[PDB]
């Protein structure tokens, strides 16, 4: 009688116990300050739907981020802005310092602090092994901080994180995807990147919870510590579960369909074919051996997993053997 219902197995009821005022981002109201203050000083990269800039903030003579945003809906422009103001403080999460509408064009811009972000891939051979265990744990300190505010971010990607390594400071970045989680809620599955797509979006599971931002994190571990970029390079959302298949089995994939009741899209028929279940340890080589340890292979199986509700949780996988050697 349809897919079985599930919820988040931690911070369940955060949003139920709050005032609407928290969670209700439609009747939240955004007031929005003179863009004067802020004199743009370059291009840093475009989205979809927004383009980001240095700026320099003319009062203070400092550096800022400015996100301008093509204003195509506006419900979901005040649903970022409210859970950015919901987090602003949260330990690791991009800080909105101000929302502001340039006088002409009256487009909406969110301003935050500016970070110094060293070279995606200028990083990525100079990393080492304990390099990898603190970042990934300052970013399980951003995501176990917003799934505690009852928020999933909803796009983990190397993309959406930040570092200054010179200063070893990381920061969560681009809260426009991210959602209010109500248990039992049936989300819409066109979330995230591709290369980062939980199995519960690609199989159409609606009430997934903060467990995706988890295989989200886990497809980034996998890609560092194997040096392989992304680590399943589907080519379309169906084709994405396969390459999971490829490597996590299809024995276990059933186990998980079954579980939920979930009905698996007959686009699948043609192309899931029969994977066995791949030992992590294949994964190894003269390239990236220095960057893998029993450790960092228990912790990867445990965020991998088809089934959501078997994932570790952040706060679960902060007390993994994998970050002994990390100050907490
Ligand atoms: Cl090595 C690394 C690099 C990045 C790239 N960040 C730049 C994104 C950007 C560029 N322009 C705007 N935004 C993100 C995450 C990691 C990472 C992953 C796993 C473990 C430790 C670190
Ligand atoms: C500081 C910064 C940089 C950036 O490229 C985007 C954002 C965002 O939150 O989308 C924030």
């Amino acid at each position: 009688s349809g897919p079985v219902p599930s919820r988040a197995r931690v911070y369940t009821d955060v949003n139920t116990h709050r005032p609407s005022e928290y969670w209700d981002y439609e009747s939240h109201v955004v007031e929005w300050g003179n863009q004067d203050d802020y004199q743009l000083v370059r291009k840093l990269g475009r989205g979809k739907y927004s383009e980001v800039f240095e700026a320099i903030n003319i009062t203070n003579n400092e550096k800022v981020v400015v996100k301008i945003l093509k204003p195509v809906k506006k419900k979901k422009i005040k649903r970022e802005i409210k859970i950015l103001e919901n987090l602003r403080g949260g330990p690791n999460i991009i800080t909105l310092a101000d929302i502001v509408k340039d006088p002409v064009s009256r487009t909406p811009a969110l301003v935050f602090e500016h970070v110094n972000n060293t070279d995606f891939k200028q990083l990525y051979q100079t990393l080492t092994d304990y390099d990898i265990r603190f970042y990934m744990y300052e970013i399980l300190k951003a995501l176990d901080y917003c799934h505690s505010m009852g928020i999933m971010h909803r796009d983990v990607k190397p993309h959406n994180v930040m570092i200054d390594h010179e200063h070893r400071k990381l920061r969560l970045i681009d809260w426009g995807l991210a959602e209010f989680y109500h248990p039992g809620q049936e989300y819409n599955v066109r979330v995230a990147s591709r290369y980062f797509k939980g199995p519960e979006l690609l199989v159409d599971y609606q009430m997934y919870d903060y467990s995706l931002d988890m295989w989200s994190l886990g497809c980034m571990l996998a890609s560092m510590i194997f040096r392989k970029e992304p680590f399943f390079h589907g080519h379309d959302n169906y084709d994405q579960l396969v390459r999971i298949a490829k490597v996590l089995g299809t024995e276990d994939l059933y186990d998980y369909i079954d579980k939920y009741n979930i009905e698996l899209d007959p686009r699948f028929n043609d192309i899931l074919g029969r994977h066995s279940r791949k030992r992590w340890e294949r994964f190894v080589h003269s390239e990236n051996q220095h960057l893998v340890s029993p450790e960092a292979l228990d912790f990867l199986d445990k965020l991998l997993r088809y089934d959501h509700q078997s994932r570790l949780t952040a706060r679960e996988a902060m007390e993994h053997p994998y970050f002994y050697t990390v100050v907490k």
